[PDB]
């Protein structure tokens, strides 16, 4: 078992790649707060409805010229579970499983994660915060595991009639009382605030809509909208709520969609919104889902680079400052030079600068036409695709990280973790 550890170990060596010396270290011990947008696809960014832009805000945002970074090419990787899948990758730079729930499945596995490891190296304290009861997706086990200090649950929010929809607490509440409780948190802190409205069937009572349903006729895209515009509304008033608190300059803050939230089901209502037929290569651009980072003293602006969720935990680590040459990622750092521009995904689809490949056949980026003559680099992507899958899951079934003495990480006791119930 040791060598099926040994193995893994090896076989991610070969990527790594040394920090840009622009971004090694710069945010070193300032606060990382970080922003999940519940079922967000970026085909909404400039997207307008009825005259009305959906997500203002982050339209603002992907401009580049509001301090953030913006990487339009940027897609989640995730599987059956979903949200779930997508925080495990962000917080792990693994794959969650072919099949089923990795959190709800291997949630007591060891791990090696990215909280435990800004904890251990730079004192981080680390929290997530979410409008939901923690042991839904067995978040409460995982957590623990992962090495997470706190977890602001449902029970830390008045989750009242009149503040909840759909699963859960409303998101302007939920940002509104999450500023509130960072506010009065020790640096340096790790804050992962998990969003809940935008989210299946995309419901919204009237009276806190801002913007009329689209006319597709299919309620699930028409809802989005709304869900959408909410959502945008509820992060712009956070930011400035952290502007007011002092949080806002000398955090590194990233937002990020989990998951798409429109699926291949909605074609027919889609190719009516978007203006073009929903092809298996069209669904496969819709993937996008966004990732924008604001670093202390850097500029914003657009990067074009095609990267995955698993690329985050790698650039963290290095804005931080920390040597990750011991840590089993599957990810390299987005702002290194030698960042690699693979995305695979879930399915053994996967996607590069110039062509994509789905279901079996390769599609040019430029158009989504049909490439007859097998690219020069195909066979090398795609068997790293394929490997990169199994050698992640074999780290999951394995449990392989029970056989690593890791000289850079203290092994995490999950019995030292706790969550308690909050004052609501
Ligand atoms: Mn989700």
């Amino acid at each position: 078992s040791e060598d099926d550890l040994t193995k893994v170990l090896n076989y991610t060596k070969q990527r790594q790649t040394e920090p840009n010396p622009e971004y090694y270290g710069v945010a070193k011990k300032k606060n990382i707060i970080k922003i999940h947008l519940e079922s967000f696809q970026t085909f909404l960014i400039n997207k307008k409805v009825n005259g009305k832009e959906v997500t203002p805000f982050l339209n603002k945002l992907s401009s580049g010229k509001e301090q953030f970074t913006y990487f339009p090419n940027f897609f989640h990787q995730t599987g059956q579970g979903k949200t779930s899948d997508s925080e495990f990758t962000m917080d792990n730079s693994l794959y969650g499983l072919p099949q089923g729930s990795a959190f709800s499945l291997k949630g007591d596995n060891t791990y090696q994660s990215l909280p435990a490891i800004l904890d251990q190296k730079q004192g981080y304290k680390s929290d997530v915060m979410h409008g939901d009861y923690k042991t839904f997706w067995n978040r409460d086990q995982v957590y623990k595991h992962f090495g997470i200090d706190k977890f602001y649950d449902a029970t830390y929010y008045d989750m009242s009639d009149k503040n909840v929809v759909n699963l859960g607490l409303k998101d302007k509440i939920f940002f509104k009382d999450s500023a509130n409780y960072q506010a009065k948190m020790k640096s340096p802190f790790y804050s992962h605030l998990i969003t809940l409205t935008n989210h299946y069937p995309f419901t919204l009572d009237e009276k806190d809509a801002t913007i009329e349903k689209s006319n597709t006729g299919d309620a699930t895209v028409d809802g989005y909208i709304q869900t959408a515009r909410y959502l945008d509304e509820a992060l712009e008033e956070y930011i400035n709520d952290l502007k007011k608190k002092g949080l806002y300059d000398n955090s590194v803050i990233m937002i990020y969609g989990d998951h798409y939230g429109i699926s291949e089901n909605h074609n027919n209502a889609m190719e009516k919104l978007l203006g073009e037929k929903i092809t298996p290569a069209k669904f496969t651009d819709l993937n996008r889902t966004g990732f924008w980072i604001k670093i202390p003293g850097k500029s914003g602006g657009i990067n074009n680079e095609y990267a995955g969720q698993v690329d985050v935990m790698p650039t963290i680590l290095h804005l931080a400052g920390i040597d990750t040459k011991n840590y089993l990622m599957f990810g390299t750092d987005l702002f290194s030079k030698g960042h690699n521009q693979v995305v695979p995904f879930r399915n053994g689809d996967f996607i590069t600068k110039d062509y994509k490949y789905v279901n079996g056949k390769i599609y040019s980026n430029k158009n989504n036409e049909l490439i007859t003559t097998q690219p020069a680099d195909f066979e090398k992507n795609k068997k790293q695709v394929e490997k990169d899958l199994e050698m992640s899951d074999n780290v999951l079934n394995g449990d392989l990280f029970r056989f690593y003495k890791n000289p850079d990480f203290k092994k995490v006791n999950p019995s030292k973790y706790k969550y308690e119930t909050g004052p609501k």
